[PDB]
């Protein structure tokens, strides 16, 4: 009933340094309200400030922290939306269903028509072309999410990101190759 994203995160930090670290940097970087709502979208920037700081104390690079954060975010989320996710029965069905159902249901349940831009297209040889674009330029997170869902189903995959809005590009290009080993 309070910030779904922050809820799954609190579980991650608690596993790294404990709840004291989460409450410490949270109270320092928290606003006047001092509350994280999942239905709202305000004070959402605090997540970024928390990801870079938590990385400092945890002694980790922000690029790795944001990634790991995603992998786990998917795990916890699935447990809350197992109904929506389970509609894929397999990593292949989800990647292409991301924007589609997964982001269409959360919109009605929370937030409002303004979710990142994701276009999954199926290719041959068991490959999937996933396009990503959004000012948040938090693509680094999208990668982690893809790996989190893959592992959850003992499914190994590889992602090639040559196009990144972070490199002046207007969008991004993430190709997820599926292993048939
Ligand atoms: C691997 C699968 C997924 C991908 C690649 C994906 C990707 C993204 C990305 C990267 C964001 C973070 C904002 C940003 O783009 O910078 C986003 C936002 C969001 N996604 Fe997903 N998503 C996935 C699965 C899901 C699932 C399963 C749900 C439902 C539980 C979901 C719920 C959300 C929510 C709630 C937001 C909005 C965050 C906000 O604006 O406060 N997504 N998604």
């Amino acid at each position: 009933m309070k910030g779904i994203i922050f809820n799954v995160l609190e579980d991650m930090v608690v596993a790294q340094c404990g709840m004291s670290v989460w409450n410490e940097l949270l109270e320092k970087h928290a606003p006047k309200d001092r509350v994280y709502v999942s239905a709202k979208s305000y004070a959402e920037s605090e997540l970024f400030s928390i990801v870079q700081d938590v990385a400092q104390r945890l002694n980790m690079p922000i690029q790795d922290v944001v990634k790991a954060f995603g992998q786990f975010l998917f795990n916890g989320l699935a447990s809350r939306h197992t109904d929506v996710v389970d509609k894929f029965d397999d990593f292949t069905s989800l990647v292409m269903g991301i924007h589609d159902v997964i982001h269409l249901e959360v919109n009605k349940l929370y937030h409002e028509p303004s979710l990142p831009h994701i276009n999954g297209q199926l290719l041959p040889n068991n490959q999937i072309a996933l396009r990503y674009s959004s000012p948040r330029r938090l693509c680094f997170c999208a990668e982690g999410l893809l790996f989190g869902a893959a592992q959850h189903f003992q499914q190994k995959i590889q992602i090639s990101h040559d196009t990144c809005m972070h490199t002046g590009a207007d969008h991004c290009m993430l190709i997820i190759e599926l292993q048939n080993d």
